[PDB]
């Protein structure tokens, strides 16, 4: 909820702190690699929340077989592809990483046919974190 | 250590990671949220050695030639240490002390993905600058890294 007593580390605390939170994230298996947490967890998030299974390194085939991108982005004050998939999952967290909005945007849709699917993952991503934690 | 981190949600260990970042950024001593590891030493040798961060080259040192920033921290998982005049390459331990600090000239970059092992940390155009970064950096920042 709150983090101005992090005014109060130094620069190495906070290093330290920073790999130690990334090594207990990968040590539950919610993020696969170091490089990129928010993008990794949306995708421990969705597919966790929508049976679907992840790809090594399209970033997860569905429930249906379909090919599907997941990308992540963090609301803040401060600031082609070439390649086959069905659909994207779009996930945008707040400032703690509730869901302001997710959507599904199917690959044809390039530079209206969107739909927002945030009551479905916010619902089914409770159910699953609630269920895991028994 | 942080060994409380185990009691905490993966929402809550996110949120913290992100406001880390933030706190590093405000402080100038992060650039971008990327490259932490990376951007702390260029932090750190941009203040000990008086050069200016760029946005191809990292930085411009203070006689004016362009070089390139490297950084690795040395894990459990390994210790492998695997345009611009010169590269310099920072390891660090799981601390984030400086286990070692190299200059390595474009020129011998040619001669030789650089491994600093072997014959390339022998050559006399290489040279360490952990002692310089040790003695040019200021007080407050010598304190963390000893």
């Amino acid at each position: 909820s709150s983090y101005d007593w992090l005014n109060a580390l130094n620069n190495l605390e906070l290093l330290s702190l920073h790999s130690e939170i990334l090594t207990q994230l990968r040590s539950r298996g919610v993020i696969r690699t170091k490089n990129n947490p928010v993008g990794d967890y949306a995708e421990w998030l969705v597919s966790n929340a929508l049976g679907m299974t992840l790809l090594s390194n399209a970033d997860a085939i569905d429930a249906d077989g379909l090919k599907v991108q997941i990308k992540a982005r963090r609301v803040t004050p401060d600031n082609y592809e070439a390649a086959d998939f069905d659909y994207l999952i779009a996930v945008i967290f707040d400032e703690t990483y509730n869901i302001l909005d997710a959507y599904k945007i199917p690959h044809e849709v390039i530079r209206p046919r969107v739909s927002s699917i945030k009551e479905d993952l916010i619902v089914r991503s409770s159910a699953s974190v609630n269920e895991a934690a028994m």
